[PDB]
């Protein structure tokens, strides 16, 4: 019949081109952020200030969030004033929308390595720490319970088989949390909440960005990782507990 | 003893039908996809030669993020995010099909149907439900089938009501699981609401006369989904009793 | 006080039971005024207006009231003729107010036509034959439309019959809500109760012709009662 | 630390309990004020108040609040002299200030008739019969509406029974809150109390309608005995809401 | 390879343990100012500000936070002086400053009266003795408020004692929780341990006259050790 016809079944013969199509996939792919862009943006903007800056926003995205106008409100004076200020200097919006665009959050999964530090030190003024996920488990990974921790698990250095327990043992953290922030999510199976963060867990993990040696290095330095290079007995306890439900 | 607009409502009712006027009435108001004519020649005449490619950048768009333009444009490498807006002001892509002339990525993907669901078996690995997913429900489900575009390359002649009907049960199974993998409306959703939820793209699609069958036969057939003999694989088969079963 | 005096002596009246059930009646749920849904049609088409409302029915018993979402996904032919429609009757996608047309109300102002149109066009209906051979045996195809309600007889038949009828629509009513909207049997048998009996006891549509019509259609027999497809399907429905 | 010594202070003062329970008592919760609905309707209908309220009663108990909606979906001629006494009264569908005169605010300000039209219409009822049979049987169709809380006496009877017919009630104020409020089908038997727990206690310890006639009336009606104590289906009817 | 050394190194700094804890608690959850409360409530009202303040906590402990929902629903009188005090005060129904004034930030601004006058109340509260006594026998009636966390002492007496009284409160305040905020334990926990904490860290109102307030209340024996009422209260909370 039409001449439309014939052209839809001429272009389904075609050749596929794999490597240029592997590159469409791959640049059309989720990223959750870009990172470099972040840095180069906060460095550029606030000048040598921005490490003191930027370790500040850090600590309000580690502990409140990205609601800046609904917290501001809601902390002590000086904490607010600074928190509005920064605001104004970054132009830090509380809704992640567009490649360009930085949330708290988002800058503190730019610097990860610096972020689980902190978390780890600040445990308990976390909103889904040690309280939740001592119940859970025993002694869960301090450095494991924030958003940036995905960005530290390697793909390279370790076997596959080290990389799934650290993103299972991850992945109670990312659940509860899920669970705890969602109004979606109350009550869900582990199924769709984990549908909820595949992507950007997925994309953290398989990143490019930050260097699988340092990951290494540094989880062995905090003990997460053995001088084997084998997830510590935390790391295991917890990724059969997000196994088992 | 009836008023006047009852007399008229009854003497309505013992009208003849004319069942001729009422089936082309039916087929005119039934559900309709999409216009792939309509698409296929905006996109050629909009973008002349270099259409081709265009289109198939956009058909790898939909098949690993949907529809939803800008908010995947947040979510992107810089060249993706780039030509993904170059393309959408250039074809006046739209994610929502709201009209008849509506351009989505997914209708675009849907009017190739053939290339569409040869780069989703390339791109397997980047398919928002693909092997990971399948695989737990079966063993080897056919990647061709792991997309939107699989529907219009089901068969209604050349082959058995049968095979027809195995081989849309084994795309339910797919169906299923992206609906529900993506659909967030679809939560606590029986199996059967979830079939519901796609069962008149589906049998419109199967159905539509836009795309040949016996083309969809010797395609199937080359992929290996359909067996020399014009039945479904083992695979296939699998996939329809995976789906019946639950 | 006075107030509490008027409240009590107010308290002390007499009930005049029928004037209370006149005005139940008309402040009763009503679907539709089918008199000036068919006054409207015709005064606003003219002539035309008979090929105009098949037209329409047809869209009602296939796609629903949703008519620009329905226009986008359909035929052009179809789609066109549709908006032309709508424009032409002030056609709306849902009943505010008593002079809103919907294409279900119109469908609604036709019952025997409509339920004759469902019964040739079986295939084309969102819950037809498909959903109910599941549930039931030879269910009629006559019941699987919002108009049928309008043809059950409360006069001429006994109230066993009426009942019987009315259970066996509600098996296609039950399955209709659930598709088109997990709830109870009772919640959703509450969800189109109101309509129902609206329907069931509007004076609109003769008693004499709607059993006249089942009888022709054989949901009832030549005696008055309904056939063992009816009743089978009422059982299938007590039976939840 | 002079706002903490204020603070400290304030605290160390003696408490006046009259005067707390005044300031609780003035802000504790009230349905309406039924002689100001009264004094409104009679003042602006003269002496075809009484039909005109008798009218907007049957409204509230069949149909509601929502008038425009509900004109929407009803026979001619209840649509025109439903707006007509909307027009007339100043009637609006919700209760926002003391002054907001309501359908079913109207009605509870006339609670001995208001429920005694229900019992004569509890074919026409949202929750009548069809449903409260399948809980008990014999449900009390005085106790199917808004009206009956007010009259719950709080004297001339036992503590007990006030008890009883508060939890007797409370069976189709639960299916009641249920059918109407979307938001409650999935929700605990105590979560929907606590929906309508305020507007009754409000209701039956309200002084506006006095306790000797709610007890003459209860007993005329059978739901109390001649003896002042509850017949057995509010009693059956109580015991089947304790249950759940 | 040029962002991502300075990403790294990033990581590499050395943690100030006390500038970031002093980040963390200046950023951290605060309920109110309770010296801007009152210094407003002082200076705007006068001699007067005593009366009003009262007023404004008897309706935060009996009606909460919904000034205009609630006027619509109480007496006239109370009505009256509610809108007055409201125009007067610029009170508001939600806090969405660290200068909004509710009528429960009053409450919790002078929390040893407010929790005195809930105990005296106690027919009149929303969550009281009805609903505590199903729970545990003798529940103290001074910890059915929201200003009750202020008045836990966290010095002068053992850290025992601390937890106890906090799982104690913790049972009122799941209650409360389920009764307003619209579950497990634990997640309704999550839902006012903040508010918790820093009511109990906050150092506004001085340890010394909290630990005596409870001595006086007997919550706390002569000793400084919880009555048996509220570690059985305690115990209560901790069991399920």
């Amino acid at each position: 019949m039409s001449e439309w016809s014939r052209i839809a079944v001429e272009f389904g013969e075609q050749q596929l081109n794999l490597t240029e199509l592997e590159d469409f996939a791959r640049e059309l792919a989720y990223e959750g952020l870009d990172p470099a862009l972040i840095i180069k943006k906060l460095k550029e903007t606030g000048g040598d200030d921005w490490v003191k800056d930027t370790k500040f926003i850090i600590v309000f995205a580690l502990t409140r969030g990205n609601k800046i106008v609904k917290a501001s409100g809601k902390m002590s004076n000086s904490g607010s004033k600074r928190l509005m200020a920064l605001q104004e200097k970054y132009g830090l919006v509380e809704r992640a929308e567009t490649r360009l665009s930085i949330t708290p959050v988002r800058v503190a999964q730019s610097l990860p390595t610096w972020t689980c530090a902190a978390a780890a030190a600040l445990k308990e003024y976390l909103p889904v720490g040690p309280a939740v996920m001592n119940l859970k488990v025993e002694n869960y990974p301090p450095e494991m319970m924030c958003m940036a921790f995905g960005s530290l698990i390697p793909t390279a250095g370790v076997s596959e088989a080290t990389t799934k327990t650290l993103m299972e043992a991850y992945s109670l953290w990312q659940d509860a949390f899920t669970k705890t922030i969602n109004v979606k999510m109350r009550g869900a199976s582990k199924t769709e909440v984990y549908n909820s963060f595949r992507d950007p867990l997925h994309a953290a993990v398989n990143s490019v960005f930050f260097p699988n040696d340092v990951r290494v290095k540094w989880l062995k330095a905090k003990g997460i990782l053995g001088p084997d290079g084998v997830p510590s007995r935390a790391a295991e306890v917890a990724a059969a507990a997000y196994r088992n439900l």
